[PDB]
Order: structure tokens, then sequence, then C-alpha cells
């Protein structure tokens, strides 16, 4: 149920221009995982019942960056500011979601559809809406389902975003990559999850919760066996995530 706003031709030209420059910049800086995290932490604050939070540019606000869940994302915001300044017509809201789509693409993942038109909103949401890594399946459904309004399939697919990147003990406190190829967007997150803990590789309690939940576990198996199926479900979930509260909820 999305009705995307009309934006001017000049706006659409800037989107296409910005998309290309974001590819070059993110590939050069090797920061795709961090940019995906910035996009996801921007959007993941949406609460469907109140229609507050969501991907509306507030994460660049120092009050939102200071949330402990966002440790390390001020680096991301800073990295992007010079490029953003070359595209003054774009909202920060659109710019950060576009960076997220590009981060998935340049690491070899699916092409997530992107629609412009998000407005930058004045007030960041309250802290505490993003998921706690030490909790489990009920928690995940509270946050992805009851707050953001996403499905159980969306939760497992989006968890696969950890196929790129790593944790840092000075940011979350957790440390290391989930995969042997953490700048490559593939289904490796799920195959590692299934195989046991391997030395050097990370699994959060929130990752392991997927293995024991009766709805989540069949999806983990699907994705581990069929990367195309993962890509399809990932692309659907990321688009929905990136559009929470936008063009209708
Ligand atoms: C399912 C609930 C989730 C939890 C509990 C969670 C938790 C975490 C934690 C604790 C970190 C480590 C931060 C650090 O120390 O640097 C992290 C990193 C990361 N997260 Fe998630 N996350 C979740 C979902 C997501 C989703 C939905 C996405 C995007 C689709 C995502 C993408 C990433 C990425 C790409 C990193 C790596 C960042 C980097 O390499 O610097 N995560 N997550
Ligand atoms: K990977």
């Amino acid at each position: 149920g999305k009705s995307y706003p009309t934006v001017s031709a000049d706006y659409q030209k800037a989107v296409e221009k910005a998309k290309k420059k974001l590819r070059g910049f993110i590939a050069e800086k090797r920061c795709a995982p961090l940019m995906l995290r910035l996009a996801w932490h921007s959007a993941g604050t949406f609460d469907k019942g109140t229609k507050t939070g969501g991907p509306f540019g507030t994460i660049k606000h120092p009050a939102e960056l200071a949330h402990s869940a966002n440790n390390g994302l001020d680096i991301a915001v800073r990295l992007l500011e010079p490029l953003k300044a070359e595209f003054p017509i774009l909202s920060y809201a659109d710019f950060y979601q576009l960076a997220g789509v590009v981060a998935v693409e340049v690491t070899g993942g699916p092409e997530v559809p992107f629609h412009p038109g998000r407005e930058d909103k004045p007030e960041p949401p309250p802290e505490g809406r993003l998921p706690d890594a030490t909790k489990g399946s009920d928690h995940l459904r509270d946050v992805f389902g009851k707050a953001m309004g996403l499905t159980d399939q969306d939760i497992v697919a989006l968890s696969g975003g950890h196929t790129i990147g790593a944790a840092h003990k000075e940011r979350s406190g957790f440390e290391g990559p989930w995969t042997s190829n953490p700048l490559i967007f593939d289904n490796s997150y799920f195959t590692e999850l299934l195989s046991g803990e391997k030395e050097g590789l990370l699994q959060l309690p929130s990752d392991k919760a997927l293995l024991s939940d009766p709805v989540f576990r069949p999806l983990v198996d699907k994705y581990a066996a069929d990367e195309d199926a993962f890509f399809a479900d990932y692309a659907e979930a990321h688009q929905k995530l990136s559009e929470l509260g936008f063009a209708d909820a």
C-alpha cells in the first residue's frame, strides 16, 4: 500500500547522480557494511502505532547519534557529508537510504528498488527501539513486528545483512565478522549459522535465536540452500524497511 510522492525532474537527476557517486565512494572506502548499518539504524526506529521514527534523516542529529545502539555511526555520517553537500537538493533521509541500497549492490547483493521523496523530519525518536543483540525471538518480533510492522520472513532475511561487516568491541562490545568474506553480500551468514561456531567468526544471541524458533528456522534453511531465494526475500524486506512510515507506513 505505497503511494510514492512526485519529485521534480531535477530531484530525480540528483538521485541518479548520487547513486553513481555513492557506488564509487563506498567501494573505495570499503565502508559498505557501515553504510548498511547507518541506513538500517535510520529506518529501524519506526513505530507503526504512533507513526514516529523511521527513515527521515534524524540519525545525523547528535542526540540520535549518541544512542548507544548507534556507537560508531557518527563515523558514517561524517564520511558521507562531503558527498551529500554535492547534492543539496536531496533530503538526508533519501540520501542515507540510497547509501544503504548502494552498499548492498556494490558488495554483490540484490538490486533493492529505491523511490525518492522522504522528508527530513525535525525530531528524532526516543532511544531504545533498535534490537538488543542479547535477546531472542520474542524480542525480535516485538521490535520488527509490533513496532516496525515487518513480517517473520522479513526478520530472517534482514538478519542476513550481517553477511557483510563485523562487530567492534569499542562499538557494541561484540567483535569480529559473521563470515569469511565480510565485504561480499552472499548467503554465507546462514551457512555459518547452521554449521556451528567456527573460530574467528561471530554469532550474536539474536542470530542464534533464529535457529531455534519454529518459524525462523525453516527460513534459515531455505536461505542456506538457495542464495537466489535469499536475495529475493532480502530485496523485498530491505525495500519495506527503507520505506517504513514513508508513502504510507
Ligand atoms: C536482528 C536484530 C539485529 C541485531 C540484534 C543487530 C545487532 C548488531 C550488532 C550488535 C552489531 C555490531 C556493531 C559493532 O560493534 O560494530 C551489528 C552490526 C551490523 N549490523 Fe546488525 N543487528 C540486527 C539486524 C541488522 C539488520 C536488520 C541489518 C541490515 C539489513 C544489519 C546490518 C548490520 C551490519 C551490516 C553490521 C556491520 C557493521 C560494520 O561492519 O561496521 N543488522 N548488528
Ligand atoms: K559474506
